[PDB]
């Protein structure tokens, strides 16, 4: 793969690996890791980040819904899959052949479902159990009961976990994450038997609480080195090492004569002669327009984006005449000076999950491993 | 293509067609409409606009770099493409190859392009001019006269046209419009002779002042249906057709006791006993987290999204029991009830160019055109 616009993102994958080898490193030898990689793995490439994390320890990948269980599989990805939300009772057969694991929670799901499978693929549930979360999950014993008797009669049907989810791990106190597990506790009473997998644990309850992760953690977030939360950071086991980094070249340099205006609504002035700097990246990148105030790294310098953001360019105020082709950093380090995900996530008043995935298939993704450049990822590639 | 997930955006051609020709009705038969179908088509579909638009009365096509350019090209489309942004020299034979016209602002560029360039296939320059937006093009005459030199210099290059872009032509006052206007009657100058193609006019200066626009005008955001901004919207010659529409289905329904707490944070609490139910959609698919306060419709009402959006997932508060499957509008029309990319914009604070352009790749797009279903897009498909 190959690109031809100077705007791409780096994805470093030793650090990935660094991250979750130190987990492995944390948990009891009987603990599996399950990485989780949906949303294109939290915008850092799908199966490149799924093959790291098996390597460095973990054994089963967890995704959002059935179509980006099916991608890894065409990609070659052989380990197994769970899929942590909602599918259509019809598509059992096709998860069962791809060896895909799903969530359950509902008894007039399984109820479709048995009447349209029977076989030769056995189908392996997880049983999803809400404890505090309020978003999916059984509630009730009956209900619960219920879901375990129709996984019983069918032959093809095999109940192989059950879990639950936490609201408010990554919060300093701990009185809503102590009722949730207690709750979870009183909740497993209601099986007959306790399946092969038992699993509740996120990033933060994980790295915080080892000893209370059952048999199998879901690894997120920490995984690319991001925190949970800013709340936890300096309650964390061992040191996250950040991943992602976004960068760009100038494309154009010029000098404004104080009075003339920069970009839409002609909003910025030049108060004096300075130099201005176009870069090719804009909000249909994931840039978006409400980073206008935010500053860039060029030379090792901060620079300030002047100016409305554009569709696929902005423009930032230069030290100086700086050379067409400078490279620009708009999340990483240069010199002395770093941008993290962090900063990002604080000008655009949101938490650091939500940038990796804004950042649109437009960028292609440059893999590093063993400090060498391993692949490129071109969404819109040839 | 077919999707797995009960999530998906709605196209309709139709409107696309009818936005295009009702311009091509406009317009003086001598006067080309160029289709900017940047970024995807900002978020709609870049090869199905694309041939609509050629269908409805256009006659060229507008991307933003070359990789976008190119995979039109492997798409099958046969129309001219100008790149309106930069690009690297030594790209110029690919260009030239694919017959991709680029955009050029440097003398320095075309120093290094001709070193390396040598025929046999023309490669067609359209010259930017910068008259007051700041962010590419060429601003004396020193270095126009040096560009135009360079290109006659070199057998295969030829200059095919040239043009600016208005930072204010969608605000009611056309001062600064008109300061840009005439500066660029007065760049046109220095050129020894009119190119073929002169333009200036975006959706907004064609449709406002459609007699002042040379013989090309690059339509964009009217296209889709959404005005340039609601200061014009009054001002507009014909009433646009919005093509976007935005659904997905509950694929859980419960009912909650006061006291009883939503999402992340635990954030929100069930004043009463109340109805919840989740739907697969969340920030990885471009509806953003800040929209938590915002509502979408079911069964023909509007429903409040109660609690933090999640990565795949956000809960609303119903009416009353629903089943299961029952469809949601995020953008679009339910009976009596209509949510349009404007109302989206305004509460993320934001223009409604970002919006479409944000509904991420995980999204399939499913396309109208007849009043018949012509065709699924699904990015991640299998
Ligand atoms: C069921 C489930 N397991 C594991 C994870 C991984 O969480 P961490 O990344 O914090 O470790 C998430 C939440 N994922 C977030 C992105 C969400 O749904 O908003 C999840 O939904
Ligand atoms: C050079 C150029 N021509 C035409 C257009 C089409 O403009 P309209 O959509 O308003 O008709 C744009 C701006 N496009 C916006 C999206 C930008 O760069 O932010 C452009 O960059």
């Amino acid at each position: 793969n190959d690109f031809h616009r100077d705007t791409w993102a780096e994805v470093d994958l030793d650090a990935i690996y660094d991250n979750v080898e130190n987990l492995r490193r944390l948990l009891p030898d009987d603990t599996h890791i399950m990485a989780v990689v949906k949303a294109n793995a939290y915008g850092h490439g799908d199966v490149q980040v799924a093959r790291t994390a098996l390597e460095a320890g973990a054994s089963r990948l967890a995704v959002a819904f059935l179509d980006e269980a099916l991608a890894l599989r065409e990609k070659g990805i052989e380990a197994p899959i769970l899929v942590l939300g909602a599918s259509r009772p019809a598509d059992a057969a096709l998860a069962a052949q791809q060896r895909i694991a799903l969530t359950v929670f509902r008894s007039d799901w399984l109820e479709e479902a048995s009447a349209l499978y029977s076989g030769p693929f056995p189908i392996h549930f997880h049983l999803k159990m809400d404890t505090g979360m309020g978003r999916l999950g059984v509630k009730d014993e009956e209900e619960t009961k219920r879901i375990v008797a129709l996984i019983e009669r069918h032959p093809h049907f095999v109940l192989e976990g059950l879990y639950t989810h936490f609201a408010t791990a990554d919060e300093v106190n701990t009185d809503y994450f102590s009722y949730q597990y207690t709750r979870f506790l009183h909740m497993l009473e209601w099986l007959p038997s306790r399946p092969p997998l038992v699993h509740c644990a996120n990033s933060a309850a994980s790295l915080r609480f080892p000893d209370r992760t059952f048999n199998m953690v879901r690894f997120g977030i920490a995984m690319y080195g991001l925190a949970p939360s800013p709340g936890i950071k300096p309650l964390l086991p061992y040191p996250l090492k950040e991943a992602f980094s976004l960068h760009s070249r100038l494309v154009h340099v010029k000098k404004l004569q104080p009075g003339e205006k920069v970009s839409y609504g002609a909003t910025y002035t030049a108060q004096t002669e300075e130099w201005i700097g176009t870069i090719p990246i804009g909000y249909a990148d994931g840039w978006l327009r409400r980073l206008q105030h935010f500053h860039v790294l060029v030379d090792g310098q901060k620079a300030p984006i002047v100016g409305r953001i554009c569709m696929d360019q902005c423009m930032i105020r230069l030290p100086g005449p700086l050379p067409v082709g400078t490279k620009v950093t708009l999340i990483g380090r240069q010199g002395d000076e770093v941008i993290s995900i962090d900063d990002v996530a604080r000008h655009l008043e949101t938490i650091n999950y939500e940038v990796p995935c804004t950042i649109s298939y437009r960028v292609p993704r440059i893999f590093f491993r063993h400090k060498r450049i391993m692949e490129v990822r071109n969404a819109i590639g040839r």
